[PDB]
């Protein structure tokens, strides 16, 4: 049998813009343990609505109370450069606490320096 952490990336909300006659293509990244998955790049939109899962395979190795999920939100470029929009570590440490085996969260993105930028990031863990 598996043992995998998953995560539902339901959406971001308020995201920022720098510049607002650019259009804005946003794009999450999500890293466990150096594992880094990528949503699909959204089009237009500063309250993207991705609903995608992703599943870590654990790899023998549980969870424990310092585990954490970084997921970081860009606006995607072509030529290349994707620029930085929020981020956020998420503390895994809930989806121990009860015989839910989840937890939800409604975080909000910082950026690199911890300052909240206003948008907030909405998604499910939870764990086999």
């Amino acid at each position: 049998i598996t043992h995998m952490l998953a995560c539902l990336l339901v959406r971001a909300s308020n995201l920022p813009s720098a510049k607002k006659d650019r259009r804005s293509d946003p794009v999450a990244s999500l890293t466990f343990r150096g594992v880094k998955k990528r949503t699909k790049v959204i089009k237009n939109s500063v309250n993207p609505v991705w609903n995608e899962g992703f599943e870590w395979d654990l790899k023998g190795i549980p969870l424990d109370q310092g585990s954490e999920l970084h997921v970081v939100v860009k606006d995607h470029e072509t030529m290349g450069r994707n620029r930085f929009l929020g981020e956020a570590k998420v503390p895994l440490r809930e989806v121990l606490a009860t015989p839910s085996l989840s937890a939800s969260f409604n975080a909000p993105l910082l950026d690199t320096k911890k300052q909240p930028t206003g948008a907030s990031l909405v998604l499910q863990v939870s764990y086999t």
